[PDB]
């Protein structure tokens, strides 16, 4: 286990910092193109919904001391279609209980580009209704999709993201439900998704507790 | 300089897991209540905006080695009316250039209530509504007020947010200008916003570089 302080990039196409965060949103992707998974094995994976440059990386033991980097986790796969293009070397799941019949399941990855690609996918964003009162509005996924260019460079740090929801029963370790982002569903907030609603400023640091294994 | 680790307490009434983060948005307040304030003096002080609660607080050096907690800054206060709720343990700024000419400031204080009190502030809420295509959607605050009580425990620590907009010139170090909560007008994500979307779950982490210093 390490604490890992993650130094934030400038955003990555389409995105800006003056636009709400587009991330992947379906299980599919447009014709011609693929989805990146992050994959265990062909049973076991998820879909990229988040991308995020991250410009440097800095590695601690649990209680924060200085520590050489570890070596990419032997088993995991950023694949595209049948082929790797990243390896990784941290991972994190966030488990909210929305209810106890609901849990929200957000997955971070942090992975290092070894054959630099791009894919078009079905591209969506976070967002929130205003309403009148004290009434609840919840935090949603735009229905509509926007087919983009996502362009990952050879050499460079990025953060993946996954955010399922889990109905009933739950698994009792690293949850594997791979589940597109839903529209009409309410989201909560988590650690994972901070970084996913506009693109926070480069330079900005961010700190995880992160495996080195699943 | 300190390296600071926030442990998240459970959401301030009347915030929840699964509710927008309510904020105080205006530099008023309802008839016979009161701002909560954090000044230097008079002529330099931020009305508050965000409240969290905080169950636990870790310091450590600049490197990230372990420290005790510094003393309370002197000079600055958490303001009720005229008499001082609160010691300032740590400060930090975030400006982000939206443009040259439109500058966002996300102050964050770290303070620890030595008075228990509450007051009724106009409550407000970040928002972004869903558009069509590929158009920009900004991230706004909700135009209406919702009048609440908000309750503040003496021997806790609490995050407490200011976020101004300034146009145009700006100052060289620290920015005291007060601004409330606009609505129309844009926001930009920052380092210090990032828990004020919804509340996140209690026992989150977050690490922040702060200063014991104006």
């Amino acid at each position: 286990e390490y604490k890992v302080v993650l130094t934030f990039g400038s955003p990555m196409s389409p995105n800006a910092n003056n636009k709400q965060t587009w991330v992947n949103k379906p299980l599919d992707a447009p014709s011609g193109h693929y989805n990146v998974k992050i994959a265990k094995d062909v049973d076991h994976y998820l879909t990229m919904q988040g991308f995020t440059s991250i410009a440097s990386v800095d590695w601690y033991t649990i209680d924060f001391q200085p520590s050489e980097a570890p070596a990419p986790i032997k088993g995991l796969q950023v694949l595209v279609n049948i082929s790797k293009k990243a390896d990784v070397y941290a991972v994190k799941q966030f488990v909210t209980a929305q209810t106890n019949n609901k849990h929200q399941v957000t997955s971070l990855f942090l992975v290092k580009v070894t054959t630099g690609f791009q894919v078009n996918n079905y591209l969506s964003y976070f967002y929130r209704a205003s309403a009148t009162g004290d009434a609840t509005t919840n935090l949603l996924v735009r229905g509509d999709t926007y087919t983009a260019g996502i362009s990952f460079t050879q050499g460079g740090w990025y953060l993946l993201t996954n955010t399922s929801i889990v109905d009933g029963a739950m698994p009792p370790g690293w949850v594997w439900n791979n589940v597109e982002l839903k529209t009409n569903t309410a989201y909560h907030m988590d650690k994972g998704l901070v970084h996913l609603i506009m693109p926070l400023p480069e330079s900005t640091q961010m700190c995880y507790e992160m495996l080195t294994s699943i």
